[PDB]
């Protein structure tokens, strides 16, 4: 009777940028090539990011039409909203349609909708827009999770667990849709942490169907959501902040963000897995939000993870970059697809128990304990 | 085993405005006294609003320091954010402290926090700020409900029901905190619907403790949350919209908003109460979001409600105005207090079953079915 993931799909905007080409493109389109040292610093950030490509619905053409978006602090929120508020549900609809097709049931059986984005707020919200675009029932029970940043891919699983398990027959559609329209901006030699965001953030959407008590004749379980926790890390106030301003969403990142997450992550593992009798962190499958490669590297080092535990998470980071809440859902899709292709015994890389982590502002750690499903 | 409201408290900023004096004050502080006809129109709106007073943390002094807030469309989002993002959790903390005192248990027993506001978004959110201000456990499970407008006082009860009932031992703190900092603006003879907002919107916060399985030795039930639904009204797209812009939160209201809600409300009553065997809408106690007096008047007329059914809802509207999500929680507090004072048989005006309605963008109707508790 646990909430069960029944289908997962993803979508990205067509427009792609090769990370190796990005420092030249970025410093040219923002008219900052005279910033020779800052460009080389950005080059190092992009090289160290461990990202091969990123999708961005923002094109050279759109940026030329909105030049204040290319300044560091140009007045541009209205322009960003005009673009993003249409894009967020549109990209989410692409992912949702594919998830519903995989699931194979009529959309009239979707009783709940969770929509999640940090790319722009509006009233009514992206949940309303998606409900109308998909033609969901007017009576769909909606939860709109706005502006919760990079841990929210786990938040929506924590939410979906309680919705589906407390409501017999319920089926929840989850949609996360994120993009760089509010955060893209030109460079500043007094805002290096803003450059880090320019090296990492990307567009993407993911959609899931979740329900308790699957009908084995028509539905196929992929993961079970066993537990979901959330905690704030000690002494971490101010380490990640994002402010919605006249210049868009400004991003503020302290250098010891990776150290906070790696220094505290084992406590979440202990609290989540000791009650189950589990203590070997290499004996569980891992989905870790790739907020940056340094978070994943330092967690790996601190815990002594074998070097392939984080392969699925690093693969999504490499092929898609930091798509905020969407990343962990992309990673679940990657792992179950790869396990089916490679003939593994379970959707969790042949292991039975797994952990999914969201990392973001607070500092907040979201810890979800999963069970895999056998692949017969 | 139903989610049960165990404590309710409210808070308002000290600064109060008498509605009879507001047209003169408003047209003076916005430098618009030459708008003689528009001022009289605003006078009629304030007279017809059925509001006696409103609380607003915004003072003449603060508005003088932020003159772009007094224009109709002056660039002012940064100024509004600077004020509102501090005020929202501060006013919420005042209500939360009082609710926790009423409840009487240690704040370490609060396992979940729902924070709700449409007065300003930030990362981390007001839930984070409140957790630190109150000293809740770092492991409190937080849900941040941003920008869902006037139906969200019911949304948080719908959310709290599933959180508490799916988690044994859980106790949820709900805080709604709303204010006029993002919406206050000067008048425009081409934006009459914006004037309607200036006549109606107000500041306030409410806080509740909710939990299933109350401990009768230490806790006192006030209401049980039996069911919670949400629906979009047919052909209503665009009737209420709110946009987060460089000039703040702009408000857009069609004239037939009251007709949409009154024409469709009985369907929600039918769906919610027919399965319980209830059809007499005068036989249940009522909590109705006072989005404007015309909504309450037209619902009353359409359904044939006796003229005192909406007394508690109209009382809160009169003494506090439209505080968005906080209103329905103020009304629950008023009704249980009044019923205790007047010696009624139940916290629901002596009736056993009750309905609580949230109204807002979509158009969305939130329908919560309540049970009262006997007063011995
Ligand atoms: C950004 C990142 C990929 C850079 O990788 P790295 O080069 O191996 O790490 P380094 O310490 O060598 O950083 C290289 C340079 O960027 C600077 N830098 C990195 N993070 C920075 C930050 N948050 N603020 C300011 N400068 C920063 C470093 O100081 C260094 O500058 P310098 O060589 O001129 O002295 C890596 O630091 C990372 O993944 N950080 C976590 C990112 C994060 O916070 N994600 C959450 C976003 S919501
Ligand atoms: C605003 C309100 C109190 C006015 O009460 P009322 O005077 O009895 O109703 P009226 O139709 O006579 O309105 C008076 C005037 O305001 C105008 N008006 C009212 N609502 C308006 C709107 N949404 N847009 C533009 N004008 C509006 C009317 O046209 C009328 O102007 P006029 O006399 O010069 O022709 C009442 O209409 C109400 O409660 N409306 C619902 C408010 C609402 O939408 N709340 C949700 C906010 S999120």
């Amino acid at each position: 009777g646990l909430a069960t993931i029944l289908a997962i799909s993803t979508a990205t905007p067509p427009n792609c940028v090769i990370q190796a080409d990005y420092p030249d493109y970025y410093f040219k389109i923002t008219n900052s090539e005279h910033m020779t040292e800052l460009k080389e610093k950005f080059r190092r950030l992009c090289e160290k990011s461990m990202i091969r490509k990123r999708h961005m619905c923002l094109t050279e053409e759109i940026l030329k039409a909105n030049p204040n978006m290319c300044l560091h602090m140009g007045t541009s929120l209205n322009a960003r909203q005009d673009i993003s508020l249409v894009e967020v549900p549109k990209l989410g609809k692409e992912a949702a349609t594919k998830a519903i097709k995989e699931w194979g049931q009529p959309k009239s059986k979707i009783t709940h909708l969770i929509f999640c984005t940090s790319a722009g707020v509006d009233m009514p919200g992206a949940d309303y827009q998606l409900t109308r675009l998909l033609g969901l029932s007017p009576e769909v029970k909606r939860m709109m999770i706005y502006q919760q940043g990079c841990y929210a891919g786990a938040t929506v699983l924590r939410l979906a667990k309680d919705l589906t398990e407390n409501n017999k027959g319920s089926r929840v559609l989850i949609v996360c849709s994120e993009n760089t329209v509010p955060t893209f901006r030109g460079p500043s030699d007094t805002h290096i942490d803003s450059l880090v965001g320019q090296a990492l953030f990307a567009d993407g959407a993911a959609a899931l169907i979740v329900g308790a008590d699957p009908d084995a004749s028509i539905e196929r379980p992929l993961y079970h959501i066993v537990s979901a926790s959330q905690t704030l890390l000690p002494d971490s106030d101010g380490a990640i902040e994002g402010h919605i301003r006249e210049a868009g969403l400004t991003v503020h990142l302290k250098k010891d963000v990776p150290a906070f997450f790696s220094a505290n992550i084992e406590k979440s593992l202990v609290d989540a897995f000791t009650p189950i009798g589990i203590s070997d962190w290499n004996s569980i499958f891992w989905i870790a939000h790739p907020g940056g490669p340094a978070i994943l590297d330092q967690v790996e080092e601190k815990l002594g993870l074998r070097k392939d535990k984080l392969k699925a998470s690093r693969h999504v980071m490499s092929e898609f970059g930091n798509m905020s809440s969407a990343c962990v859902l992309f990673i679940l899709d990657e792992m179950r697809k790869t396990c089916l292709e490679e003939g593994k015994a379970t959707t969790g890389e042949g292991l039975d128990w797994g952990v999914l982590f969201g990392f973001g502002p607070g500092l907040t750690v979201e810890t979800v304990v999963l069970r895999s499903v056998p692949i017969e």
